[PDB]
Order: structure tokens, then C-alpha cells, then sequence
């Protein structure tokens, strides 16, 4: 119980739009849990969904302040998260990139080192991440929250209008990926 423990207790809601999920994502009744399967559902289609791209937006609106929030990914070996412009193009069908509006954390595989007589992993993946947005300082950065590693933090962002806090499970698992409700 030290000082990072409770300073978490800043972390805020975020709840998952169901307009913008790609049809392959399936969204918990509580909009806090997202799951890729391996179907494309029939889903009404709009210029706000995310295809193809595997991804869901937030409701939350970022203008301005500092924010931090929590997602639960458990095992997972593949998960991406950060936030987007409001205005990307959600049919974007290359890649995500800084370039286009999406300021994305992408986790796709493990380090390992040689070691006596194998090779060793380097750290446990992380099960919980914590992702920092302070808007006026253009900075965004992410942590693993059990042990308070820095993971990334990108260089100073020139961020205007609204961001929008963005999800995307890369695989296929039972696990799905949970935003942490605010304490209390």
C-alpha cells in the first residue's frame, strides 16, 4: 500500500460506444467489456464504425486535463489502446497510425533473452494497463498498473479537438478486455 496504489484512485470511467464497435467485436451489457470473435455480425452499418479495422471508441470526449484509465487484458499476447481523433477515417483500411489521428500502445508478441540453457522471458505480459492523456502537455503514455511500469509514452503530441479514448482486441480469446470502473 504505497502512494501509486492510491493515486490510481484517480482513474476514470470509460464506457464503449456500440455504434462505432467493428462487426466482428461483441460489446458486454455494461459497455465495459469487449470480445473479438470470428463472425461478422449484421450490424447496421454508418460512417462511425470501425471497418475493418478491429476496433470500438469510448462515449468519453477529450478536449482538455488530465485523464487516466484502466483496462484488464489478463494473458492476452495481443491487444491495442490509446486514442484517436474524432474525425479519423473509421474505414481506414492501412494502417493506424500517428500520421491519420490514432495515437495506439500495440502489444503483438514477447521478448525472450538466451539465457544458461534456453532462453528466458523478459517480464510477465502485463494483465492491467494504465493509459495517462494530458492534453495541454500533448502527452500520452502507458503504464503496467500492478507494478507501475512505463510501457510507452509518445513523443509531445500537437493535439486539437477531441480525442476519443479507442480499444482493440487483436485476437480471438475467451479473455475479454475490461475497462476498471472508478473506485467507490
Amino acid at each position: 500500500m504505497g502512494l501509486v496504489e492510491t493515486l490510481r484512485r484517480f482513474r476514470g470511467d470509460v464506457t464503449l460506444d456500440p455504434d462505432t464497435a467493428n462487426p466482428e467485436l461483441i460489446l458486454s451489457e455494461d459497455r465495459r467489456s469487449v470480445q473479438r470473435g470470428d463472425l461478422r455480425q449484421a450490424l447496421p452499418d454508418s460512417p462511425e464504425r470501425f471497418d475493418p479495422g478491429p476496433c470500438v471508441l469510448g462515449q468519453e470526449r477529450f478536449t482538455s486535463g488530465r485523464h487516466y484509465w484502466e483496462v484488464e487484458v489478463g494473458d492476452r499476447t495481443s491487444w491495442a489502446l490509446g486514442v484517436c481523433r474524432e474525425n479519423v477515417n473509421r474505414k481506414e483500411k492501412g494502417e493506424l497510425s500517428a500520421g491519420n489521428g490514432f495515437w495506439i500502445l500495440v502489444f503483438l508478441g514477447s521478448y525472450y533473452n538466451s539465457s544458461e540453457r534456453a532462453l528466458a522471458p523478459l517480464r510477465d505480459p502485463p494483465r492491467r494497463v494504465g493509459i495517462f492523456l494530458d492534453y495541454e502537455a500533448g502527452h500520452l503514455s502507458f503504464y503496467s498498473a500492478t507494478d507501475g511500469s512505463l510501457l510507452f509514452i509518445f513523443p509531445e503530441i500537437p493535439f486539437s479537438g477531441t480525442l476519443r479514448p479507442l480499444f482493440s482486441p487483436l485476437s480471438s480469446s475467451p479473455t475479454p478486455m475490461t475497462i476498471c470502473r472508478p473506485k467507490g
